[PDB]
């Protein structure tokens, strides 16, 4: 229904199209009121190691040799570009994964905004994890961010996981302030 690009990932789709990328951090953080749910057992893990992480979140009370979480990368956007065309990069960074597999893809909007998501399974540590990955490139004001939020469980937590990662991607909220 929308016609995805196949080569070039959305960020370097965006470096090449002469857009720079600032990391945001949530205190101080205003332009943009986004909800990230927090389900039981579930706890902040500050100092994460993710690159550019605006904030990680965690269920290490579980178990499994793999810790569920989800990361949330805010960054502002410096440069003229045309989101609808970079939403069509949205998938490409999940399929270059190893042995990536697609159980769900859409570019629909997001709370009105232009986005990618994908959700599948790939290879980490010859473990197999199960994901799910959405972009969204929002406008408050004059400005432009890339919203990146990634929910991942190992496979055999699929399920078990489950209502905790319903409840992130789905209650996921990205609002204008």
């Amino acid at each position: 229904p929308v016609t995805p690009a196949i080569s070039g990932t959305l960020r370097d789709h965006l470096r090449e199209k002469g857009v720079k990328l600032e990391a945001q951090r949530p205190h101080g953080f205003k332009a943009l009121d986004i909800t990230l749910p927090m389900p039981p057992r579930w706890t902040q893990v500050p100092d994460p190691n993710v690159p550019d992480a605006f904030v990680v979140i965690a269920d290490r009370l579980g178990n499994s040799v793999y810790t569920s979480n989800a990361q949330l990368v805010v960054y502002r956007l410096i440069g003229d570009f045309d989101p609808a065309e970079a939403i069509t990069h949205g998938y490409i960074d999940s399929q270059k994964l190893l042995a990536w597999q697609t159980t769900n893809a859409s570019m629909a909007n997001f709370d009105g905004f232009p986005s990618s998501i994908i959700e599948g399974t790939y290879r980490e540590n010859d473990m197999t994890l199960n994901t799910s990955r959405r972009h969204v490139i929002a406008t408050s004001g004059a400005d432009k961010y890339l919203v990146s939020l990634s929910v991942t469980t190992a496979l055999s937590q699929a399920v078990t996981d489950g209502p905790a990662t319903d409840a992130i991607v789905n209650g996921f909220q990205v609002v204008a302030h």
